[PDB]
């Protein structure tokens, strides 16, 4: 099973969290190919990959915006094969905001509008992923068991 994990982390801690899921599933025998959202192209990314993991933190005050490298991507999902795609999002942010984690929803809906599997409900974690190691692993768990 080959997997792709991409990721917009600004200050490393939804980086830190696909680290742990790239760990996860590799130890699992996945293949996994993790990329910075800030290096990756759009076009075609998911091709070839039996999963895609999407991972972007969110920011915002009373607007939801995605973690800054991570927009360009966003905004060119149309452009990466997601249709029949199984995919699975994840995001730091911190439900103190207005919208937690809110650009894991923006994500999410927008590969489910472009007709992907999203396997998994999106992994949220409020404050830093290195308290919530155990729910990243158990996540990273249930969606190769959704696959
Ligand atoms: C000015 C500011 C605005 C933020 N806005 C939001 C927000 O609207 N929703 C949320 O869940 N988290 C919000 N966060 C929290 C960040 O998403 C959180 O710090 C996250 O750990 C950053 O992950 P990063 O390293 O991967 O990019 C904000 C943080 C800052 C400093």
């Amino acid at each position: 099973a080959k997997a792709l994990i991409v990721y917009g982390s600004t200050t490393g801690n939804t980086e830190y969290t696909a680290e742990t899921i790239a760990r996860e599933l590799a130890d699992a025998g996945y293949e996994v190919d993790s990329r910075d959202a800030a290096s990756v192209e759009a076009g075609g990314l998911f091709e070839g990959f039996d999963l895609v993991l999407l991972g972007c933190s969110t920011w915002g005050d009373d607007c939801i915006e995605l973690q800054d490298d991570f927009i360009p991507l966003f905004d060119s999902l149309e452009e990466t094969g997601a249709q029949g795609r199984k995919v699975a999002c994840f995001g730091c942010g911190d439900s103190s905001y207005e919208y937690f984690c809110g650009a894991v929803d923006a994500i999410e809906e927008k590969l489910k509008n472009l007709g992907a599997e999203i396997v998994q409900d999106g992994l949220r974690i409020d404050g830093d992923p290195r308290a919530a190691r155990d729910d990243i692993v158990g996540w990273a768990h249930d969606v190769r068991g959704a696959i």
